[PDB]
């Protein structure tokens, strides 16, 4: 194999492959959910620009997997990337709980990778994840958080005001 | 005592250590009522913003205390700091409203206590109390008082989109 | 609970508030030991500002960890804080070894907080307290071990001039 | 009288020409104390330093109150200027021990002259009191405290030594 391999199993190997395969679709959900926000019928400037600043996100995220997939000597296999499962995206509230979930999806994979690196005893790989992807990916779930609050705050009252305020003064404006 | 001690009785000295433990434990309420409106089920920026300055104000008035002590040849005695009498604050309206019943008792002791360096006739104690602590106190409480009308006005109308209009609007943008 | 919570076990939650309390009262110990240097008849300058700038650090490694607990869905709940165990420290010798104790304390619950993270499989907190707290724990008692060392030395021949030399060589120039 | 005289009584304009020739002759004392250490048999140019330094003040402090005579209609009186009680002083700690009951002497009488305003009922002179001697005596005769608490520390061990060192690292280094 690989002149450079050392103590990279073919378990961890392969799970970054499916790792990569996950952020790029994540990615590609994220460009759908921010041209949706784009639409002259949905038109929430704010809210395109935060799921397209995510699509960027995810997919260098994507491309470090495949940097240090590399740099240990395992080989990247990609395979197809699923569409979004949604092509229209309803509200900014229905939008950002499918963001969520999206997100703690990558974030159990995340995990699940690690116990793997811990079980097959890679401390390389434990350390990359914890450096580059754990932190934050809680502190963009802990965001998200917050933003459902707010959007169900302002929802709960009068919606289609609720929705504009949002964007304008929470996405627009900070 | 002190070969610097002079005109301090003890009932001043007893009463500023009395007043340590005072802003002690108004700075360590306002830590919670910060950190409660960081939470993602709260998610109020400005809020959480506004009792965390207000938490370390009051912990530099403890610190001026302390050191004021220490100066007219006082000596400092400690007490156990009370755990905030809540850990669930609500809303920014019964947060605004707790926060001004907390000033107005840490103003009262201050009152109090300049009654007492009166009485005791330490006018450098009356000094210290009108120069740093006495104006602070009463544009606090007045600033507060107007936030308190200004969320009325707003969660009397529309409680959701009132309270974060406020946060956006006052708190994160005054 | 949260809709953020994912991987955050209740057993960590409660030991992070309890590590909260236990920096927080850290932090009260030594506001306690810099003032007591700042005594006119203690007067030991450097000494003070060395505990002083104790007090903020643990302040803000709680703060931090207020922090994390929100970021993680974890709830702060708040407890009494202890007064410090003493009201007067003696010397800088007894007041350094009485440091050095409560600095090994506190990395003892790091340690066990982190062994708990390991247990429950925790990375990212685990993530969390090797970045932000363990090594820095290691630094602050190798220096106060150095200090330990200085102050015995100087202590060992000339009791008072050592004193003061090492609060004018070493904390104040140094 | 005066056209501008309001409110000023005759005991107040006594006790502040009292209060002018005490500041006058705590300078003349001032300038004993340092040029006594200027001597090449004493020779500790920090403490002729810091006398002198306290002859200027102490200059200054009675030209103030000559300002606030003439500004309250008061008529300024002069008095024989007493030479000082000693006129060798003897080594550090003897010096400082008589500059800070020196000290301990004027803040008296402006306590007296403080209790007279109020007696009188005059907040002008209360104002004026508070604001620029009283705070300058509390924070004088803390750091004299403080230097006699180093001296003593020093002085205890090895008394030439911890003469030169507290001149040469508090006095010419702080």
């Amino acid at each position: 194999s690989s002149q450079i391999r050392q103590n990279y199993s073919t378990e961890v190997e392969a799970a970054v492959n499916r790792l990569v395969n996950l952020y790029l679709r994540a990615s590609y959900t994220y460009l759908s959910l921010g041209f949706y926000f784009d639409r002259d019928d949905v038109a929430l400037e704010g809210v395109c620009h935060f799921f397209r600043e995510l699509a960027e996100e995810k997919r260098e995220g994507a491309e470090r997997l495949l940097k240090m997939q590399n740099q240990r000597g395992g080989r990247a296999l990609f395979q197809d990337l699923q569409k979004p499962s949604q092509d229209e995206w309803g509200t900014t509230l229905d939008a950002m709980k499918a963001a969520i979930v999206l997100e703690k999806s990558l974030n159990q994979a995340l995990l699940d990778l690690h116990a793997l690196g811990s079980a097959q005893a890679d401390p390389h790989l434990c350390d990359f994840l914890e450096s580059h992807f754990l932190d934050e990916e809680v502190k963009l779930i802990k965001k998200m958080g917050d933003h459902l609050t707010n959007i169900q705050r302002l929802v709960g009252s009068q919606a289609g005001l609720g929705e504009y305020l949002f964007e304008r003064l929470t996405l627009k404006h900070d």
